[PDB]
């Protein structure tokens, strides 16, 4: 595998980075007792996943930084897919794209964020929160703290909130929360929330005069907005807005699954 792409120094280079950003995380939390540190990449790597998204906010030295983004910028830029060599599915400005947000190579790709707005704190869960925050660096979840300690409160939900995406492909990470659905059907006052979350992106977009912008699927997962209403919002929200604004703004649809990916280029044939 390896050996014919050239693979195996960077190999060994970022396992051995793995192993001292492991250390460095077990010694700051007092785990003093010795470990059986894995032998593999993989083993590796959910070590440090699992020790980084339970790490509260505190600050974080130089040393630890370069190590932690010579390996982030090292694994997240290997299969990078650029926006440039994608085609629009509508117009000239609308994409939709399967694959991994944190390999895109874009302005900006949205975060489903939560109200404390640090990132996901389970270990190794399989939200978008999570994943972009392990593969960003520490240093978002760092620059989110600062924003809620400077506005003196959780955040709200149907805003919008750039920090910049430090050791992603993408320029910025523009954070949103969505609402929470508990109960069925979804509430005027839900729809129009999370329909605010997707303006808010495109406002703060442009704000910034950024050529494009990654959404992911918000509301989904734990939150559970149910999938095809959430993409009928998102779709009608984006098209609206291009409409009215002639926002110059080009737009991706990332999806993960196949389910999603149909509902998307459906929704976009619907007139
Ligand atoms: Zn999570």
């Amino acid at each position: 595998r390896g050996s014919h792409m050239a693979s195996m120094e960077t190999l060994k280079s970022n396992k051995a980075r793995l192993e001292y950003l492991i250390n460095d995380m077990r010694r700051e939390r007092n785990d003093n007792d010795v470990l059986v540190m894995p032998s593999s990449f993989e083993d590796l790597w959910e070590l440090y996943r699992g020790l980084a998204n339970v790490r509260p906010a505190l600050p974080v030295s130089d040393e630890y930084l370069a190590v932690q983004d010579a390996m982030l910028s090292d694994l997240n830029h290997q299969h990078v897919t650029d926006l440039k060599d994608l085609k629009p599915i509508k117009g000239d400005n609308i994409f939709v794209w399967q694959g991994d947000i944190t390999t895109l190579k874009i302005d900006a790709i949205v975060n489903a964020a939560n109200s404390r707005f640090l990132g996901c704190m389970q270990a190794n869960h399989d939200c978008i929160d999570n994943i972009i925050h392990t593969k960003a660096g520490v240093q978002v979840r760092l620059d989110c703290a600062e924003i809620i300690r400077q506005q003196g409160r959780n955040e709200g939900v149907g805003k919008a909130k750039k920090t910049r995406g430090y050791n992603l492909p993408a320029k910025y990470i523009i954070h949103t929360v969505g609402p929470q659905i508990r109960r069925l059907p979804v509430s005027k006052m839900n729809q129009d929330l999370l329909a605010k979350c997707y303006l808010s992106c495109l406002k703060l977009a442009d704000q910034h005069s950024l050529n494009h912008v990654a959404f992911c699927c918000i509301s989904t997962g734990v939150f559970a907005f149910p999938q095809d209403e959430a993409a009928e919002i998102a779709v009608r929200t984006v098209e609206s807005y291009l409409k009215e604004t002639n926002s110059t703004l080009k737009v991706v649809f990332n999806v993960f699954t196949d389910k999603d990916l149909q509902l998307y280029k459906e929704a976009l044939n619907r007139d």
